[PDB]
Parts: structure tokens; sequence; C-alpha cells
């Protein structure tokens, strides 16, 4: 019989990534799955203006219950695109959307690796995102000159009710950006303990990653992950062999953390940081490896009730230019590895999550990430890898198909 | 006859760049130049104690008159230095007062180059990091649940003396940092026209570097930028073949200029950026080009007559550990390059400034350049670049002042 797919939301996008996953949805998953469980959505962009964005709030709705969501590149409906594909309003990116709905602690943004295939880092590296606060998040106005004020009520403890002045400055410019945001570090407890997990199972170094020598506030989120690692871990990465008996969990500056990303080579590290140095870092981490499709994408959240919420995405676009070269019938040669290890880790974490198909669902997409990998060093891999002689799409997608079972 | 140096600012510090600087100003610079200009400070960790800071005030007032300043590594008089070095007490870092005594826009982080030795950019970088602004000069404070409000009343414009609400939002974590922040942008129309300039003088092709998608309060960076730009430099980029007719000043994604610094190995470009992006980034531009010392750090700001003023230093410490070897008679090899890039800078800015013996300077000083290089090409460089039968500090130093004439 054909496996049980446990519960899982799809979101689709479209143009080549949209092609090429329809087609392996069809000739790899179909043919040895039965896809009922799965909830599937449409986020075209012309479909989130056609329905005035509820089909992303279907989205959040599914994902919140279901606990395990795939998602494709889609195309965010900028002022541009409204212009292009003929909207009637634009909309901002969806990730905002998903990282308040499912209670967004880390955007895990890992190396993606071949057995068999060099890329840039030897062995496996581990980012965390903190996946909220910032200046994601920030107020702000564009002004001249004037005075600035922020206020702080407390609502609990000792001084409640009582307003203090957070900060009193004059703009003394004719133009000037004026800024507040927070960093919610509740959050960064689970984040430590989700981090420092995965860190000891990888066997890999731990670092974490601030500015917290010039930018104080952001002490909390060191002084938390430090304790949780001191009291919960570090003996265990003793005993792992991964840290040495009195090494000290080490703080790098992001100025550090960036040279220490082209320094570091061999790979075997993991690093945390806030929202925006997670950002900047982790694209600088894509491009010493190879590109933005080899570096993974999964926001993990929290439900209430304490379940996981994982949601998994490639970090490439939908691919226009090559999309482009298809329908002008032009040979395409698209890597799906990055989009089929979200699918594998979606498939994985719902099978986990509601217990249905469990060992076949783990051996299936082991099986598919194997042959994946046999068929690159075999030199039967996409031509970004392979060179010249490499497959195209299809072939690669019916290769595939062909050594499945 | 002596060449008559412009007067110029030189700050000392200790250690092992002291000693080699001793030795250059000795041997390099006072037998062909005449330095009778040149007003000379001890900015020794030590004295700064001993003249109870009077002596930082005294660099900071003669930079402002002089608008030309070379400053060696120093080090900052923190606690740990107190008892070390026998200090009454400890002393901040400099540099905020150098920054705003001398109206500092910009620090220009340059990649050093060797000709005929290959460092990680085949072809010069300028980096401009605006140095105001941003989260080193915000307000904030750690806090649990309650109501944060920011607030402006603006002092000019129709709307002027009323209070209107910039930001509200209520903070739902036990553990929160709150930030309020501005980046006066006023001074951007001095920093693009600054930074155009050197980018055609280099023919380099220029990148505005921001976050301005999602950090929306930014774009006004980029709008100067942009304006200054087409106003006053397109034609002239045009016109010396840096840029094609039709060609649009580029604007980068912090995260994307990340990837770019690893990427574009040919160098031949400038960014620029705000003041954290500007810190993160040019450490970046160190570790791809060779290592910090070969990075330029030299504050660029704005007399109140309108000429600049420009402050030149080496983006490394004072090499402690190089100072230890000499004093236990143990052979050392600094490469003074970067230094004397500086002090290079620091002279043809005094020359140009002033007009004093603009030809006769900028003739030596190209000239002490030049004979490194060559020693460098020859082996007979310092043992970083040349191994170990690269020349030692007092040799090269030596080898360099023979050949000068
Ligand atoms: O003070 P700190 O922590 O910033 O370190 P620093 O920059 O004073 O020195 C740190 C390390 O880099 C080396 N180094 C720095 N500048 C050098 C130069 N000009 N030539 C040769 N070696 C150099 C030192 O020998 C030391 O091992
Ligand atoms: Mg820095």
């Amino acid at each position: 019989s054909k496996i049980t797919a446990a519960p899982m939301v799809y979101v689709r996008g479209e143009e080549m990534t949209a092609y090429v996953m329809d087609l392996i949805r069809s000739r790899w998953i179909e043919p040895r799955v039965d896809v009922g469980g799965w909830e599937t959505f449409d986020l075209r962009a012309k479909n989130r203006d056609d329905t005035e964005d509820r089909v992303l709030r279907d989205v959040i709705e599914a994902g919140k219950r279901i606990k395990a969501i795939f998602k494709e590149p889609t195309v965010t409906p900028t002022a541009d695109q409204v212009k292009r594909l003929g909207l009637r309003k634009s909309w901002g990116s969806p990730n905002g959307a998903m990282r308040r709905g499912w209670n967004g602690i880390t955007i895990s943004r890992d190396t993606i690796h071949i057995d068999g295939v060099e890329l840039g880092y030897k062995k496996p590296v581990l980012f965390e995102r903190h996946a909220v606060g910032g200046e994601y998040s920030a107020g702000y106005k564009n002004v001249g000159k004037g005075k600035l004020t922020t206020t702080f009520t407390p609502s609990e403890g000792p001084d409640a009710g009582k307003t203090v002045v957070v900060d009193e400055r004059e703009i003394v410019d004719e133009e000037a950006a004026v800024v507040t945001y927070h960093n919610p570090y509740d959050n960064v407890h689970d984040l430590a303990r989700f981090f420092f997990g995965r860190c000891l199972e990888a066997k890999v170094t731990p670092y974490v990653v601030t500015k917290k020598t010039v930018f104080k506030w952001q002490e909390p989120f060191w002084q938390i992950m430090r304790t949780v690692f001191d009291e919960e871990f570090k003996a265990q990465f003793v005993a792992a062999g991964v840290m040495k008996e009195g090494e000290e969990l080490v703080h790098l500056l992001s100025d550090a953390a960036t040279m220490k990303l082209v320094q570091w080579r061999q790979g075997g590290f993991g690093m945390a940081a806030h929202n925006y140095d997670g950002d900047v870092l982790t694209d600088e981490l894509a491009q010493v490896h190879k590109s933005p499709g080899f570096i993974t994408s999964n926001l993990v959240g929290v439900h209430e009730d304490g379940t996981l919420i994982k949601e998994f995405e490639a970090s490439h676009g939908t691919v226009a230019d090559m999309d482009e070269a298809r329908l002008r019938g032009e040979e395409t040669s698209l890597n799906p590895l990055g989009m089929v290890e979200g699918l594998i880790g979606a498939m994985n974490h719902a099978a986990d999550v509601h217990n249905i198909d469990r060992d076949r669902t783990h051996a299936f997409t082991t099986k598919m990430r194997t042959v994946i990998h046999q068929l690159f060093r075999e030199g039967k891999g996409t031509r970004d890898l392979c060179g010249p002689s490499g497959l195209t799409t299809e072939q690669f997608i019916d290769a595939v198909a062909e050594r499945l079972d």
C-alpha cells in the first residue's frame, strides 16, 4: 500500500519552483504516498490579492492546528509586482504573520550538505536567527527638529502604574529618523534549549553572537543563553567530546562573527543571534557555502499547548529568469535540493507530531535524500554542481523517480 | 633642502607600534622632511592619566585647528590597565570625543594593497561607515510587562509645538529590551559628496548599502545619496568611463552586501552604509582582504570653514606580544604598512589642505610606498607576508631608509 501521509500544510507559490514541485509531487510523492492529509494553499501573489489575503490567514490557522508546514518560494506582492502581475493592491511579506501567528522562536539557517560533493563548509554549520523583535517591528517617523521622548509604564511588580522616562533627546537635524523597537527575551530560554540541544546532537561547538558590549540592552540574550548552557548542557558537551573541561561558552561580537564565517571553512560550529544580525550573517553564510539555496530557512515556533510548530522553506526565490527560459523552450536546470530538504523536514515533523505511518515516512524521506545524493555523486545532478554535462530540470526529476522504487 | 611638512597633528601611543614609528620618524622622515610644523602628543595610557587627560583635549583642539591628524594605535586606560600600568584611575575611549570634536561624518575603511603581492581583493575597495547615529547613541531600558510610548513634538512647520505619537506598544514579556535611537541625516549630503568624489578619483563603482526595504526610516540615506549622485556626479562618472550612459546608482540591501564582499574578489568598488552596518561589513572586508591591519580606519569631518578634517589610523593594536619579545631580546617582524599608509594619508592631507609643498610631499609619500612594495616583491618584506626568510622589524626599517634617497 501507499504511505499514509500525516496531516501537513502545503503552501504552493508560482513560476519555476511551482512547476518543479508539481512534477516532484506527481512523479516522486504521489505514486508512493497518499496525500489526502495534506491541506494545500495557493499563495500566488495574484491569489493573495484575489482573496484579500484570506489564503494567508487560512495558512496560519492550518499551521497552528497541524503543526507542520512546507512552503514553496513565493512572490511577495511588492509595488513592482502590482505593476507586472496586474494586482489591485500591494501586500507585505507573509513572514511577519507566520512569525507572530506561530509564536516564532528561531529561523534555523543551516548549511545543506551532499555526501560526496564538497561545498564551502566541510562540516555542517547550524545557525539560529531569533525569529522576533528588533528593527523588523520598529515604530518610526522621519522628522525635522524637535523633542523626542520615550516613556514606559510597567503593568506589574513594585512600580506598577508609575511612568518613567526611557529616553529624551532633542533632534537638531532638518532630516532625521526616529526609531523605537523592543526585543522580547522570554523565548530566548526556549531558543537556548533548542539551539544547544541541536548543537549537541550535531556535535558542533556553539557560539552566541551579539553587539552587547555597545548595545548594552542585548546583555540578557547572552546571559539567558550562558545560564541555560552552564546549567543544562556544558557537562554534556564535554562528554560528547565537543568542548574541553573548563572551556566556557564563547561570546562573539557580530563584528568578529562576520570574520569567523569567512575563516572557519572547516564548519562544525553553531551560532545564535538576534533577528537582524541573523538575517545578515546567514546570507554571508550562504555565500561562503555556495548560494542561498544551500542554506535552510526553517521557522520554529510553539503552540500554546507546547508542541513545536515547524515550517520549512527553501532560501532561494521562484527563479523567474529560468521559468521564462522554460516558456521559450530553452533547457533549464533547477536544483530542487533546497525545496526537497524542506519538504522532508515538514513530512518528518508531521509524521512525528501525529504518529501516522511514522516509520515508513522517515524511511521514504531518507530514501529520497539518499537517491538525490547518489545522483550528484554519479555526475547526474543539476548543472549548478555537475557542470554542463549535468542534467536538466526534467531529466533530474525523472532520474530520481526511476531510482525511487 | 628638506621638504617643508605642513602643519599636522601626530599622536603617539606605546609598546611595539610606538617603538616602530620612533624609528620611522628618526630614519625615514626627519632626515628628508622638516617637521617643525608637526604638533606631537604623547597618548600613552600613563600620559592620559599623568595629565588628568589634558593631553586628549590638547589633541582635539590641535586637530580642529590643523585639520590633519595621524594617530598611532593606542591603549585605552581601561580598569584592566590601571593595575598593570600603575595608573591613578581609568579613562574612557578617546574615540567619541575625537568624533564630536572634529565633526566626524565618516570612518573611511579602505583596502591596503602591495603592488605585486596578491591579497583578497585584486583592486582597491573603498568603504564609508557613516560616523553618527543609530544604536550607538540609543536610549534603552530592560523591562517587564507594560506600555511603551514614543512621542515627538516638532519645533518647526505648520504643526510646530503639537505632540504626536511615533510609536505605541504593549510589552508582554517578563524580560524585554526597549530601545529608542535617531539617525541624523543632514550630513549625508556631505558624506555623499565625499564618497562619490573619492570613488570617481579611484575610478570605482559606488554602491549604497541599507536595509531600507524593511527599515523604512533609512530611505533618506538612499534618497540623499542618489540625489547628490544624479545632480553632481553621474555625468562625471560617465565622462571618466567608470559608468556608462544610463547606468543608475545601485542600492544593495545590507544582507546582499555581505554576499558581495565575499563574491567580488576583483575589488574595484565602493560602498557607503549606516554606522552599525559599516562596523560589521568593514570587518568582513578585513577578513576577505587579509586581516584588520590591511584596512584603513580614517575619520573624516567637516570644519566650520568648509574644508575637511582628516585623521588617519591603522586598524591594529599596539602589538604588545612583539613588544614583550623585543624586551626579552627576541627577534620581531612588525609590518609597518598599515601605520605608514595612515601617516602618508595625514602628510598628504596636511600638504593639500594647507597648500604647502604639495608636489614634493606627494612625491615623497609615493616614494615610501614604492620602496616598501619593491622590498616585499624581492622577498625582503616582513615575515607576516615573506615567511621566516623575511626581514626583522629593524632590518626592514633600515632597508627602506637606504633606498629612499
Ligand atoms: Mg567592527
